[PDB]
Order: C-alpha cells, then sequence, then structure tokens
C-alpha cells in the first residue's frame, strides 16, 4: 500500500481547496479536474497536473483518472434545489475510468444525512441528498475499495487533526472543519481500515 | 440620521413587529419584505415601503435591499421546528443583494444555541439550529459588516433599553424581551463596535 498519485474531483470547492493544499504539502502528486482553471489560487500550493473538463464528460474523467493510485471525490452541485444527477452521473464516469485504468481506491464525500432519518432532510436539500444516495450506491456496487465519507456541517475552524471518526454510524459531535475533513480524506489514503465502511468525522471546536 | 433607510426581513414576526414599530418611531425609513398571505396589521405602524414576495426569491430580496443603508434580519419559522433552509437560503440572497447594491451593514438574528456545546442543544430545536448555523456561516463568510445577534429565550417582557450585551459568549441571564431584542437590533445600526462579533443580549425583568 503506497499511494503517491491521486486525482481530486471538486478541488475548487471549499473542502477541495484545502484538501488539495494539504495533499500538495504532504507530497502527493495531485491531478485535478476543473471546469475553468482561473479559480485555482495562483499563490500557495499548486497541483502537479490540471485537466480542464467536466466530470459529466467521460473522456475528461478518463484523462484525470489515468495513472492514479487513488481518487478523492469532493463533488457537489452548489445550489441545486430540484432533481439533479450531476454527482451520480459523475460517479458513474469515475467508476468506469477507475476500472479501465486499474485504480482500486476511492474516498468520496456525500453527507451525514445518509445516516439520519429521511425526515431530517430540509425540503430544499432533498434533491441533492437523493443524488448523494444515488452516488453512494454507484460507488458501493462498483466493487472498488470505497471509503464513504459522510460529514455533518462543514465549518471553517482551523485544522486540528484531533477529530472523532465513527464507523457505520453517526458520532457525538455535529460539526467538522473543512480543514479537518480534508485531513481525513487524505488519512483514508494511508489505510484500508475504512474500506467498505461509512465514516462520520466530527470534532469539538469549543 | 446617517443610517436612515433600512430593510427589515421578518418584520411581521414576533420580534419584527416591535422592531418595525420602534424603527418607525425613531425616524427610520423602513422597507419590509412580506409574504403575500401575511401582510402587516392594519392598525399598526406603517413602513415607508412594502415589497410583497419571498426571501427565497433573489428578485424579491434585491427589490427590498436596493437603496438601503443597512439590513436587519429577523427571519424565522414561527412555532415550526421542522428541517428548513429558509433562513440560510434567505441569507444567501440577502448577501448577494447587499453586495450588488453597496450595502455593508447587516444585523441578523440566529440564536444563542450557536454558543452552546452542540451535544447540549435540545433535540427538538436541532433542525432549526442547523439552519441558524448555516445562516451564520453564510453571513460570516460574506465579508460584510455583520453583527451576529444570538439571543436566548425571547419573551414578552417590556422594552427597557437596560439589557446586558455579552460579546462572543453566553451572558448572565437566559431571557431577552422581544422589545429589547428589537431595540438592540436597531442600536447595532448606530455603532461599529459589534461588527464581526457575536452578541448575546439578555436581561432580568424586575
Ligand atoms: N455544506 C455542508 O455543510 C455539507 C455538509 C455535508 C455534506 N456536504 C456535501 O460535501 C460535498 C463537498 O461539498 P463542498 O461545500 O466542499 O463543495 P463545493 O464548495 O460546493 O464545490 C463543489 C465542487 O464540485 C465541482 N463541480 C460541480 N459540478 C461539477 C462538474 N459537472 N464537473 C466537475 N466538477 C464539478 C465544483 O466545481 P466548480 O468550482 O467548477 O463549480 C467544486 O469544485 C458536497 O457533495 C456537499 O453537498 C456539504
Ligand atoms: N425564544 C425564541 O423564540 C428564540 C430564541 C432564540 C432564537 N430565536 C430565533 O430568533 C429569530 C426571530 O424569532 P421571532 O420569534 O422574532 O420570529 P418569527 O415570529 O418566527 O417570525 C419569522 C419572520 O420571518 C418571516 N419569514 C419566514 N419565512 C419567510 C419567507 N420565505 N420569506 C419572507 N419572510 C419569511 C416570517 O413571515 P410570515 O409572517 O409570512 O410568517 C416572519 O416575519 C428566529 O430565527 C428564531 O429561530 C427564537
Ligand atoms: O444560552 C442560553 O441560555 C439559551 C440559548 C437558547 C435558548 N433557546 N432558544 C430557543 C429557540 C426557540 C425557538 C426558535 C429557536 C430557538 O433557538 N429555545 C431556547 C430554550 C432553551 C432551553 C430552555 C428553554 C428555551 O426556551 C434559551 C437560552
Amino acid at each position: 500500500m503506497a499511494v503517491k498519485k491521486i486525482a481530486i474531483f471538486g478541488a475548487t470547492g471549499q473542502t477541495g481547496l484545502t484538501t488539495l493544499a494539504q495533499a500538495v504539502q504532504a507530497g502527493y502528486e495531485v491531478t485535478v479536474l476543473v471546469r475553468d482553471s482561473s479559480r485555482l489560487p495562483s499563490e500557495g500550493p499548486r497541483p502537479a497536473h490540471v485537466v480542464v473538463g467536466d466530470v459529466l464528460q467521460a473522456a475528461d474523467v478518463d484523462k484525470t483518472v489515468a495513472g492514479q493510485d487513488a481518487v478523492i471525490v469532493l463533488l457537489g452541485t452548489r445550489n441545486d434545489l430540484s432533481p439533479t444527477t450531476v454527482m451520480s452521473e459523475g460517479a458513474r464516469n469515475i467508476v468506469a475510468a477507475m476500472k479501465a485504468h486499474g485504480v482500486d481506491k476511492v474516498v468520496a464525500c456525500t453527507s451525514a444525512f445518509l445516516l439520519w432519518d429521511p425526515t431530517k432532510v430540509p425540503p430544499r436539500l432533498q434533491a441533492v441528498t437523493d443524488d448523494h444516495i444515488r452516488m453512494h450506491k454507484v460507488l458501493r456496487e462498483s466493487g472498488l475499495k470505497y471509503v464513504a465519507v459522510m460529514p455533518p456541517h462543514i465549518g471553517d475552524q482551523p485544522l486540528t487533526g484531533a477529530y472523532t471518526v465513527t464507523l457505520d454510524g453517526r458520532g457525538p459531535s455535529r460539526v467538522i472543519s473543512k480543514h479537518d475533513l480534508g485531513h481525513f480524506m487524505l488519512r483514508c489514503l494511508t489505510t484500508d481500515e475504512y474500506d467498505g465502511h461509512s465514516t462520520y468525522p466530527s470534532h469539538q471546536y469549543q
């Protein structure tokens, strides 16, 4: 087990940007798929490789997944309020490209709403949650080594690295810093302990 | 009056109605956004301008924020404890409209539960608190001059002007009257001392 090359999908998002920065600082050779390159910061840590394209475009995903050791998925659809399939269709393209290229490890973020009663989901988040569920099923039925990361509210607190991780359930805390969440996405690259499990990271930021 | 034209969101609510009355008495030129089925009472004080629409429509929020000096946010769900995103989505529309119209000052009410240990928030209030948390992050990340008003129980005791304002922590009493809360929302328009802080107003009525 030695992951050196990773693809990150969703690297321009709030969690993606800090996951990308941390990965670069730790020494990973990171490839990102971005739809427009000007949103990547021009100062600080930069990825080794940039593919310009869409997770909905199978060829763009293929170019991104080729030659990787593992994939991190931090896709989201920003403000869709009504039925949407971007994340699950992108997950299908990711799965197909990982198969074609022999990449066997994927760490993907959905939501802790998948661990709660469906009546906890606010009405205007039901569509996105539904597609998270579709994307989770896609990844679980793929047969790939899949770590399901299902975070509660994503905050802006500083990196601590001291969060809780609860397997196949929700945990006591109900927030995770975007920085701590990115930290855990990368921690999942260094072990098979979470493979096949759903994970809930959460921490105290008093 | 350096701040003269204000938008109030939630003016028909418990705290809104007395905030509106006090603003009009103090000489503010008040614009309100009201939902079509829920106008202001016929006998009560009259705002200068009424927009009929929904905080969930960007166009209605834009009409309400255009030309203002400052915004007060007293949105809420009345007695309804169901999951919701009306406050966080409304705040996103308010931020965008403020940025487009050159309005910097936003005084917005969430709840003192944002200062609690999360494991201690009553489960019955967790869904509403989750949207207050989402709303607070939207406003904190906006870069606007944002006063985060985080009250404890809102009661029916009198207007006093004599309440305690505790910065960035819980205060010494567990109640604030709706009239004192509205008085404090208006006070925040006339100083910069609470910008970028959380504020907990509270009082002992005797
Ligand atoms: N906000 C929360 O508290 C919370 C809580 C639990 C779970 N989640 C979920 O966790 C995940 C990460 O969320 P986040 O807030 O960090 O994400 P985010 O800031 O909304 O960014 C989403 C990422 O996905 C990219 N993206 C969207 N559509 C794409 C497409 N067709 N092709 C390629 N890339 C695309 C976006 O690229 P662009 O920059 O090009 O748009 C961006 O990089 C999301 O699925 C979210 O729903 C969020
Ligand atoms: N002890 C407490 O009650 C307590 C304690 C701490 C914090 N809080 C929080 O304090 C805040 C203010 O509470 P409150 O009791 O004064 O408020 P409220 O009586 O619940 O009034 C809510 C206001 O928001 C309006 N509103 C709701 N949805 C809207 C929409 N889609 N578009 C436009 N306007 C909308 C309502 O309009 P309609 O007239 O059309 O309904 C009403 O004017 C709330 O966020 C509450 O959660 C309450
Ligand atoms: O920091 C403190 O002391 C403190 C913090 C929060 C409260 N809130 N806010 C609420 C509340 C009610 C309706 C909508 C949103 C809300 O947030 N309900 C309570 C409440 C909590 C415990 C017992 C009685 C209550 O009325 C009171 C005090």
